[PDB]
């Protein structure tokens, strides 16, 4: 009901964090992020993530995903996922560790597994995405067919995500 | 000037509604809503709608729209209408009851017929769309010829803006 | 370290704008806009533009673009730029005077060349833009090849960024 926020978190004073969220050490939180597990609860969002300004962390109030605790959960967040500037990230939802979600971009009712790199004005939808695939800017993927299609993500892909964040 | 707000209405105390804003009984409006008739009005939100975060409604100080009362609006919300996470209504602009919007939709120019589906990252602009059509996540509709071609609604489509709300 | 805000500047009571922030005379900023030049800086915000509700201006610590007065800024804004409902400018970044950027739209590592029309829904990322180009609704701009094949503004185009501010 109230949210964990981990004395090594940084969360700015005008960030909006409400309900039964667990905020891990290191976690980032700008100005103007708003995370709300006041529908789907609970959110987890793991060690030294970083939400951006115009974040959005939401979630329908059923439906769950399985976090790596084996525990439900509306969101899981995983270690050093970066939520860039106006992404959505709506349950239920999974990111695996180590994934870059663009400017605009937005991940709902999908699990995006570890390292992937969506890029800037992306939807994600109703999908799962195998670890370490590249979403490139503009893509509309909705349906598992596009989703095992995409290609791989490049060491210059990931070096691209370091210099954002 | 004020806005009327109906007592029956449930607005959250963090929603920003300035100017000539009618809002009927039912609907729900979330914090960080903001609806501003201070250049378009007047705008009228019908019974049971819901504005969901992020949300816009704002109009152009020229342009109106024909109410089913036969009365001039900057917006016409209908009954019922969904208006979802980061969903922009722009006047002059006219939705009629039933329709959904969803997560990152703009609707701008516009006639939307009643019982219509948008769905996710869509753009609606200078066009009439038909009673009870389908928009496709990431379709941008900007001519009549794309709005006169748009496919039906289907009880699936209807059953899945009810989970979303 | 503090923002530059001339007396013939109009900023709205509710808008943030930190760091160092040039806005020069006539420049009007509606509530809800976010300037941070708290990562990137400086920002130039030229005579006359306008910046509507949503939008967001930041910029990348590293890289930056040539002013007109030939220093370097995180983020150029010309004179008589309209950044729209929902536009995020993201520096490094130059905004030519007379640009327009419509709703939800973004411009990120770009340089856009002066009288440019950019509609809505539309990303400009890694490229020069010439001047007087049109962008349509809904375009992905990632590559110079694409930025070079853009079509030339029309009267018609001007006329309608003049409408919508
Ligand atoms: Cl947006
Ligand atoms: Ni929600
Ligand atoms: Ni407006
Ligand atoms: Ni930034």
């Amino acid at each position: 009901a109230e949210p964990y926020i981990d004395p090594a978190a940084q969360v700015h004073a005008i960030a909006s964090i409400i309900g039964d969220v667990r905020i891990a050490a290191g976690v980032r939180v700008a100005a103007g992020v708003s995370i709300r597990a006041d529908e789907g609860a609970p959110f987890q969002v793991g060690k030294e993530s970083i939400l951006q300004e115009g974040a959005v962390i939401h979630g329908l109030e059923y439906g769950r995903v399985l976090g790596d605790d084996q525990a439900d959960y509306s969101v899981w967040i995983g270690q050093r996922v970066a939520i860039t500037h106006k992404a959505l990230i709506h349950g239920p939802a999974y990111l695996g560790d180590d994934c870059f979600v663009g400017f605009r971009s937005t991940v709902f009712n999908a699990r995006v597994g570890a390292g992937s790199v969506i890029m800037m004005h992306a939807l994600v939808q109703d999908v799962e995405i195998p670890p370490g695939r590249y979403v490139p800017s503009g893509a509309i993927i909705t349906t598992q067919q596009q989703a095992d299609r995409l290609p791989e993500v490049r060491p210059e892909d990931r070096e691209f995500a370091r210099h954002i964040i």
